This record gives C-alpha cells, structure tokens and sequence, in this order.
C-alpha cells in the first residue's frame, strides 16, 4: 500500500504474482516442462523485488527457486541482479520498452557457475500474460534458448 | 517438508528473527537501523534468505536482500546473495555446529566497483542471532561495517 515508486512506475503491470508453466530445452538435455510461480512486489522504493519457484510439473515437488532485484531507469535502462538457488548469481543489464510492454536483459556478469558464459532474459507481455525467454551460452554452446514460459496473472 | 539432513544443523535458524544493528566506517558517520531476516526452507539441502532494514525514526523501508544458504555436509556453506542496491555476492566459508556459527567471505562482490570484498560472520549467543558484516572498498582495509542482534519471533 505505499505508492509505486516514480521510477518503477513505467513496470507497474509487473506487480502481482504470475503462475504457469515453463519448457526447457537446451543441445545438452533432453527436453522438460515446469510449473513456474513469479511474484513481483514493492515496498515504495525504487526498486521491484522479484522472486520465483519452479517445480516438476507432474510431482510437484519443489525444483529450483531464484530471488532478487529489478532496478529501471527513467531513461529506459534497467539492471537486475538475482540469486539462485543452484548457488549462481546475475547482474543483467538492458533496457525496458514502455510502449511493447518488454523487458531485453543480457549478464553483464554470471557468477560462481564457470560453464555458464552468459545468459539473456526477455520478457514481454502478450495478451495480458508474462513470457519470457532465457537464453544461455556456455563453454560449450552459443548463446540460444534455454528456458520460455508464458504465466496467467493471479 | 521435512528438513533436508544438509539443512538440519543450521534448523536453528529457521523462523522469522527481528532486532536492530548499527553501522560505522572510517568514510560512514556512525548509524542505527532496524532489521528482519527470514529463514525458510522447501526440504532441498538450502535455505532461502530475505532481509529487510527500516529507519528506526520513522519505520521507512530501508534497504532489502535475498538469497540461499547452501551448507554441506563437510562443514563447508556457500550463500548467494542480490541487494536491493544492486550488488551480487558469492560467499563461502564454513559452520560450526559447537559454536553456532557461520563465517563467510566473499569469493565475488558483483556490480560494485569501489567494494572489494565483504564478510558475514553470523552468531547465535544466549538464543538471539548476532552478526558483524566486515566490508573493504578500493582504498579501505577489509573492517567491521555493520553489528546486529536480532530477537526470534
């Protein structure tokens, strides 16, 4: 109940929590679907908390979880920093598209996972859902398409 | 869930702690703040982290961080953490069941060009959680920079 901060304000249709499901696949694994919940909140600052849990889509045992911090701009540039649960961290750095309603991420820094060169995230509302796309590059392979969901607003 | 048998000697911490701590730096004139950090667990070998701290006058939020506790079985802990500030932090260190404690000190600081490295050194005397936070920066040696006691709920 304090108010949206003016700098977060342009990412207001963020707020709330977002629950759906998510496919991996990556030329490593063989291809998985997950049930994802996102939750962005606030607390009058300048900055959006994020936090996240996945879970096996059949069992519904807890999977992975990730939490951290969305800090926009008023001149269209956004940083983010995450922990995971795996024990890795991101800063991302990007910008965020008021009229499209999209979020274009790529790490500026991958931390503590020295198989993980970069990773990208993309989000973008379409037809009121969140999606998303995480790309992941690594010693091995070229930056592609790692993770994508499509989450319902609760 | 149950608790992971790798969570089990850290299950102490597990709740909802509330307290307040002080800061001060050769740079910092001297600061009080209040403070809430959470514990949690799903049953995986790790422990979520999230913290909050409000000005003591007015009760305006003030700074927020989360992350995991990752402890291993041979006394070993690795904690991933993102600041409302902008930091990352990878820290590594080890707990002590005897002691009740657990010492970190960061192998990463990410996003933060003048801090060099930080420590976390948490406590558990007399049933309340005490921490110091040692911190370094490009021209100061690694000091003490924030004390806290926190009460459980």
């Amino acid at each position: 109940s304090p108010p949206v901060h003016p700098f977060v304000a342009p990412l207001s249709y963020l707020l709330g929590t977002w629950r759906g499901q998510g496919e991996g696949e990556y030329p490593t694994i063989p291809s998985f679907r997950y049930g994802e919940e996102i939750r962005f909140s606030h607390s009058g600052k300048p900055v959006i908390a994020y936090t996240q849990k996945t879970w096996k889509l059949e069992s519904g045992a807890p999977w992975l979880a990730e939490s951290g911090y969305f800090r926009p701009r008023p001149d269209g540039s956004i940083e983010v920093v995450i922990a995971c649960s795996t024990g890795l961290v991101e800063v991302q750095k990007g910008t965020y598209n008021v009229d499209e309603q999209s979020i274009k991420l790529k790490s500026d820094l991958v931390g503590n996972a020295s198989k993980v060169k970069e990773i990208s995230r993309e989000f973008e509302l379409v037809d009121g859902k969140l999606s998303y796309v995480v790309r992941l590059s690594t010693t091995t392979n070229p930056l592609q398409p790692l993770l994508k969901a499509i989450l319902d607003k609760l």
